[PDB]
């Protein structure tokens, strides 16, 4: 939004005025949109210019005080008065930024002059006062093209110049060879610099992911006695071929180090503890080792190396659980007094958030001392990078300073840009949509409650914040559990495990989804009968499915329809028509819908063939005990149709 | 929308980023909003730093190479999630700036669970450190109020610092004398002030004026055989008695310039002129004058400045016509070549824009020579405010390039910034309202385009919302302007849709003629005026039309009257739509802030026949209760009646063709409630 010769106002997409970039993945189509105006009846035309800047990471808050701080491209108008449509793809990852060029063009103006007065029935009479110009007009759109191929600027200019036929002096002009030109190298004329802004683009997987969540402790198993066994590091390394299969590329882990051992928290959802209780896994802080310090029943820290490499040459992604939450016996609660909210005694308080409490826990602060934790936290999330970290869950980011996440986000993302975000929370929109503009990679949303078609309808919300904010479709996580899915049963599975996949270009499960655990603590909770995060929970996956009851022939199935279109790694495309939705793809061209003709870019009354993924049917168009959905394959729109209604204005 | 410990976004009102500022007349009360939240659960809030600095006026265009170039209040949350709401109104005329303060604050964060918790029911055994807080809370903020006055500080703070029954340890701290002392004097802790967008106040007159058309030429009248005369400066200044009383105080005129001799148009539109056709004024340049120049058949110059003494001291201001042109025989169309686009034999085209065509006036070329333009235009107004010209309407500025404009307005309000403009533009919204972005006062709306019950909203649905920016001026009718609609509604649909500009519009505008019904066009179907005044002398006889009982501008000094009457009638954004069950009605009701002030008006679409109707207000935004009745009272007939929210109101054009009513006021904390953006 700018003034000038030619006025640029109102050109997406432009995140909080600018005090952040748009967020994007490399290879995505990206859109931007923009109306500009000027005076009198003449034509007016714009650019859309895109040059790469590097990998340096851009710091978007304010740090605290003793903490430290060219392709032109085209625009085609649309159908809406005044606004126009360019379309980039960035191909390196790094920093990208789209800045809008307005000039208005005279080339097209006669030309369509041409057009008008001759249909109306005119000769050479009348009209060469409007072509004499036309030579010189083409005079300097001459010293705008080289001088090799000016002989070819001299001819249509002499071959208006020269004394002709109505139809013979202009035709020379009109010929693709001379329209070749300057659709090529252009006249522009007046222009006015707009305002340079912002795209961060970062990697895929960052917006087509495969998540999962399991527990390696929970990997322990069963013992000659019958009882769940502690689950280690090389317990895990076996545990993944299972995952790798089903098609995810990243795999979560809850945190991997050393559980406190007072205030513990017992098996059902206790405050009392047992002999040889596990407990909560987000509690961080024995004496024994802290945020960088493994826990010593998984193993070493250099075992935990063995590991990752584990997942490196099977195709997947550690993205390891960052909680900022300290068990008392804490290598730093007694190190580091400092950083809580002390009490006038010279106790620190149980980290409450209401009505959920935590005793468990305390609960850093950083307005205390906000120099000498910050440091420590790279310290550590350094630590883990090196170790092969490209992806690091964060734990109660709404509860930790957004100053504090953004400063830091710099930090790694200056050295390693290719590390990448999730921010796992559900709160207040303007809250909630708050944080990934910071920088935020990825995004929890509030799926679970959502369960009406009209509330779906989520949808909405969603696609629009493209440009920003990226969910993940968790279908399930330890700490609430959902009542839809304890009371639709095993078809309630197959349900919402595909709007996410569908929905989400990028999703989530938890370890179990597969097995169709429903049940709670008690009736009406949502919380799991003796969770996992404060229990191990061995399970059997080879029985349910050789038993023939899993979900993990699906769930490749699903993940394999994924990847098979190229549609579902992207998020502005989707569609809702008359719970049945579409979705398009930019670069291929691939529509799929999952179960309104101008999204489907084929005409209101023809017919088609639709090919099925789920059965593998495909039908001519215009039983949950077999399949209780149906997403198919439709009719492809070309090149030119996809970037049109892909328009974002 | 900046980043910080507290996060401020998304803060209304902002201007192409603020690439333009946002737009005010003074005395106004202007609402701001701003999300900003932060993480975890305590208690944040907000602070509005507001800026007078003056009059000098920013650039908001990059010009062409050559041409030159407090008081802390707060923000009062709403009832959408973490957006807030503040208000500030402006005394003086200049260029103010807003700025939105956000810091955490502990102390009411604190004292609410304190409630939550006693009234849960326990003892200071739970209690007693929660409150070591509290004493050391305000110990702070007693650093943060006056030595004379810590004296009501440090008492609550060791009234909870000894021992003794919470309720009595605690009623101290909570009670309103402290809380004052927290009203007015905070503790902000870790706050960070936003960024400072601005808002310029013009006068008052700027948004709430009545807006009358004349012609000079006209008002000439007749001779001995009674053929329609020439008129002077002075002749017309009788003229003004007659329009000082309806209700104005802003008469824009005709140009007064000599008009070109050649390829001029004669009477009733013709190309073809006879010896001695007026024709078109807004055709500038015959060889006697350019537009500096007077036109001669009305004398000279001097005889224009008592003129607008005599209409400066019966209350009305003077605001002639801004067209930017030249016909042939201009004396520059000789002097100056440049400033046209030469067609290569040494002509230069005539100007059109579609579908009209204006073979007698030529366009000016800025993209020859801006340097050599530019000064003189301006130095064409400049010379005219001297005279005591403090408005000009300016025409179709959709023409011309949007950077002189900027560059234009700029110096001018550089020097004086009282001196306001207008712009007579009918273009597409995103044109439309780019204008008066970059600086343009005040907007014609196609606002007679729209006709429908459904159009008369939509039409307000947008006007309202954008009452930041662009201002709507409401002509009833302009002389290339008339309608089918009042053509064939009779002599009620011109009440109507004189109300439609005058109580929709804060600033609306009137052309002479009105008040003496005359609807007919040069031919079936056309939208152009009969025997045009603007190819034909028009002298009229009001005094006829009056005398004998059947002219408006008794109703539109009845009209005028109760503008000035009522504050409720200066606003854009407080407009609001109650529904009524009638096809054919329509009703909306506008409140005040400053005072309070209710009007609403209930009109029907029917422009003959009695059609009765019942109502449906949305009472809140009435600031009264769904349920209960109140009395209410007619002001230009006179009739006092107790409604309730659901009620039966019936009508009858062939007497009073609508119902405008004052509604009971709203208190400050709820008016302000209700301008409340969200």
């Amino acid at each position: 939004s700018v003034a000038g010769r030619i006025v640029i106002d109102d050109v997406q997409p432009v995140v909080s005025n600018g005090r952040y970039p748009a967020k994007a993945v490399v290879g995505e189509v990206v859109p931007v949109a923009a109306t500009v105006w000027r005076e009198g009846h003449d034509a007016v035309a714009a650019t859309l210019v895109v040059r790469y800047h590097g990998t340096t990471y851009p710091d978007l808050a304010d740090p605290p005080p003793g903490v430290p701080g060219p392709q032109r491209l085209p625009m085609s108008p649309g159908h809406t008065p005044d606004v126009f449509h360019g379309h980039f793809t960035p191909d390196r990852v790094g920093l990208w930024t789209y800045r809008v060029d307005g000039w208005g063009d005279p080339i097209a103006s006669w030309r369509h002059n041409v057009t008008a007065k001759l249909d109306a029935g005119q000769g050479e009479s009348e009209l060469n006062n409007d072509l004499l110009v036309g030579a010189r007009l083409l005079e300097r759109a001459a010293t705008g093209v080289p001088r090799e191929l000016r002989e070819a600027l001299l001819e249509a200019a002499a071959a208006l110049r020269a004394p002709g036929d109505p139809f013979t002096r202009a035709g020379a002009a009109l010929s693709a060879e001379v329209s070749d030109l300057l659709a090529e190298y252009p006249l522009r004329e007046f222009v006015t610099r707009g305002e340079q802004y912002g795209v961060w683009v970062d990697r895929p997987e960052a917006r087509f992911s495969s998540w999962y969540e399991m527990f390696p402790r929970s990997t322990g198993g069963w013992d000659a006695e019958g009882r769940p066994v502690h689950g280690t590091f090389a317990t895990a390394a076996e545990a993944l071929p299972r995952i790798a299969r089903m098609g995810f590329d990243v795999v979560y882990l809850p945190p991997i180090h050393p559980i406190g051992k007072v205030h513990r928290k017992g098996r059902n959802n206790s405050v009392t503890a047992a002999p040889g209780d596990v407990g909560s896994p987000w509690a961080i802080g024995s004496d024994e080792g802290g945020h960088d310090a493994v826990h010593p029943q998984l193993g070493t820290i250099e075992d935990f190396d063995e590991f990752v490499a584990s997942a490196r040459d099977l195709g997947l992604e550690v993205a390891l659980d960052l909680a900022l939450q300290c068990a008392p016996d804490h290598p730093w609660a007694r190190e580091h007094p400092e950083w809580f909210t002390v009490l006038p005694d010279g106790s620190i308080a149980y980290a409450e958030n209401p009505p959920k409490k935590y005793q468990d826990i305390y609960p850093l602060n950083f307005d205390n001392d906000p120099a000498g934790i910050y440091q420590e936290v790279l310290r550590v999330v350094r630590f883990w990078i090196s170790h092969g970290v490209n992806i690091f869950r964060v734990d109660n980011p709404h509860t930790k300073p957004p100053n504090f996440w953004a400063w830091l986000i710099g930090q790694i993302k200056n050295e390693n840009p290719d590390v990448l975000f999730l921010s796992e929370a559900f709160t207040r929109p303007a809250r909630l949509y708050g944080l990934a503009k910071l920088g935020f990679t990825q995004s929890y949303t509030y799926f679970t409650w959502r369960t009406s078609k009209w509330e779906l309808t989520f949808g909405q919300e969603i696609a629009a914040k493209a440009d920003i904010a990226r969910p993940n479709l968790f279908v399930n996580t330890p700490d609430i559990l959902h009542e839809s899915l304890q009371h639709g049963g095993p078809g309630m599975f197959a349900i919402r495990a595909v709007l996410a996949a569908t929905m989400g270009p990028a999703w989530g499960v938890y370890s179990g989804y597969e097995l169709f655990e429903n049940q709670p603590v008690r009736p009406g909770s949502e919380e799991y009968l003796n969770s996992e995060k404060y229990e191990l929970r061995p399970r059997d996956f080879e029985s349910a499915l050789a038993r023939g009851e899993s979900l993990e022939p699906f769930l490749t199935r699903l993940n394999e329809i994924r990847r098979l279109h190229p549609a579902l790694r992207e998020l502005r495309t989707i569609r809702f028509h008359h719970l049945a939705y579409s979705k398009f793809d930019p670069g291929t061209g691939d529509t799929v819908l999952v179960v309104d003709m101008p999204e489907l870019g084929m005409e209101p009354y023809d017919r088609f063939w639709v090919r099925d993924e789920i059965t593998g049917e495909e039908y001519q168009w215009g039983d949950p005990a077999k399949a209780v959905a149906h997403v198919l394959n439709m009719p492809l729109i070309p090149a030119d149709k996809r970037l049109q209604l892909l328009r974002r204005e």
